[PDB]
DNA sequence: CTGGGTCAAAGTTCATC
DNA sequence: GATGAACTTTGACCCAG
């Protein structure tokens, strides 16, 4: 591989949603599009995401999605 | 490989086993004492056979059995809010 | 190449000592 | 405070097209 998560730094195959992403952000923006998913997620405070960190806070986790380009749209309601 | 409806028995104390947990089959007991262990980073008096109903005996020795028997801590991960 | 699905193995909770 | 049965989310890998 060549390409990096655009949202966590992970490695990267392709784009998913129209942004470079890891198999792993890729599932949880499906699911949280798919789910109508809300995040209170206790304390925020920084919202910074890396690979080791990406789970700690699911809001900074999908917000940082949608700061990237990632596309609620491209989310097929399958 | 492993799946969840498969019996199968836990490396470390012989009980059943809920699948591989940190590279190892294991039981729900052995993965929750491992998970624990490495994320507080806890320090074991105890220093023994390790088995279903002497396992909760001797802490010391059921930690060096799950790192003897495979079980990494690189496969715990940070916690979850 | 992109999408979606699967399900093992990561996560967490808490009743009961 | 520890344990571990039961519950929830993640993501590597497969594959349709
Ligand atoms: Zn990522
Ligand atoms: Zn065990």
């Amino acid at each position: 591989t060549k390409h990096i998560c655009a949202i966590c730094g992970d490695r990267s195959s392709g784009k998913h949603y129209g942004v470079y992403s890891c198999e792993g952000c890729k599932g949880f923006f499906k699911r949280t599009v798919r789910k109508d998913l809300t995040y209170t997620c206790r304390d925020n405070k920084d919202c910074l995401i890396d690979k080791r960190q990406r789970n700690r806070c699911q809001y900074c986790r999908y917000q940082k999605c949608l700061a990237m380009g990632m596309k609620r749209e491209a989310v097929q309601e399958e």
